[PDB]
């Protein structure tokens, strides 16, 4: 459905869901979620037992998400390197959250944005960044992802 069917594993330690999934104690426990990247209109810390990164942002082509790629990647990566699990969520788990996860996948692989989107969709079929986020990801692939891959190597080996 258009808001998914529960949070979905994208890679080990990396999940995407909707806002309800992000407060679902059963889902959070089953998936061992200890970090939440919340990217939606009213993102703020809510639950106990969870490290948050909160990015108030709209699901619109006029919303800049590129300026949040680096902090999102650092947050996700440092969680995953410690063997912990991170949920990236938006309202629907379709666009804002998916875009940040695509940037992450592009940085930890050699993938362009389309192969990264394919990866996300294999785990969460409803993934579909808005057309503006798609263009931001294309620009990121063209001009900056190679700098991010080098930063990742320098900072984390």
């Amino acid at each position: 459905g258009p808001m998914g069917n529960g949070m979905n594993k994208i890679l080990p330690g990396l999940y995407i869901g909707n806002f309800k999934d992000a407060r679902d104690a059963e889902q959070l426990s089953k998936n061992k979620v200890t970090h939440i990247l919340s990217v939606h209109d009213s993102a703020r810390p809510m639950l106990e037992g969870v490290k948050y990164l909160c990015i108030p942002a709209a699901d619109s082509p006029s919303q800049n998400l590129t300026r949040h790629f680096k902090e999102s990647i650092k947050f996700i990566h440092e969680c995953r390197l410690r063997g912990e699990s991170c949920l990236v969520h938006s309202l629907a788990g379709v666009s804002r959250s998916v875009t940040l996860v695509i940037a992450y996948i592009m940085t930890v692989t050699d993938f362009g944005w389309e192969d990264a989107l394919h990866t996300v969709r294999a785990g969460r079929s409803c993934a579909n960044p808005n057309v503006g986020f798609q263009r931001q990801l294309q620009e990121f692939e063209k001009h900056e992802v190679h700098q991010y891959r080098q930063w990742l190597k320098e900072e984390y080996g």
